[PDB]
């Protein structure tokens, strides 16, 4: 059951300290130029909601949206000295480790 596996992984991510800036959509009052840089916003709350609505056709679609969270974060704050950049690298690494098993069990 890939859907329950992906749900467990999203719940795991919400418990990770590094996910805090990615739990909700980026706020456009706080970051007014965000959408001049980012075409397709994404966050873990949205991913959770999409999964619960049954609106991912496969784990690859789920993964693509999670990868988008990280690519967006790195695009908007590209300075590798920044806290957010390091939090993105660490959380990305954990996610990819976990997603590997889900993707195998599927294929």
């Amino acid at each position: 059951n890939w859907k329950k596996q992906c749900k467990e992984l999203v719940n795991l991510i919400f418990q990770c300290e590094d996910s805090e800036p990615f739990r909700q959509p980026v706020d456009l009052v706080e970051y007014p130029d965000y959408r001049d840089i980012i075409d397709t916003p994404m966050d873990f709350g949205t991913v959770r909601e999409t999964l619960d609505a049954g609106n991912y056709d496969s784990p690859l679609e789920f993964c693509k949206d999670i990868r988008l969270i990280f690519s967006n974060a790195k695009a908007y704050t590209p300075n590798k000295r920044s806290k957010i950049y390091s939090m993105t690298l660490r959380l990305s690494a954990l996610f990819e480790e976990k997603m590997k098993k889900i993707s195998s069990d599927f294929k």
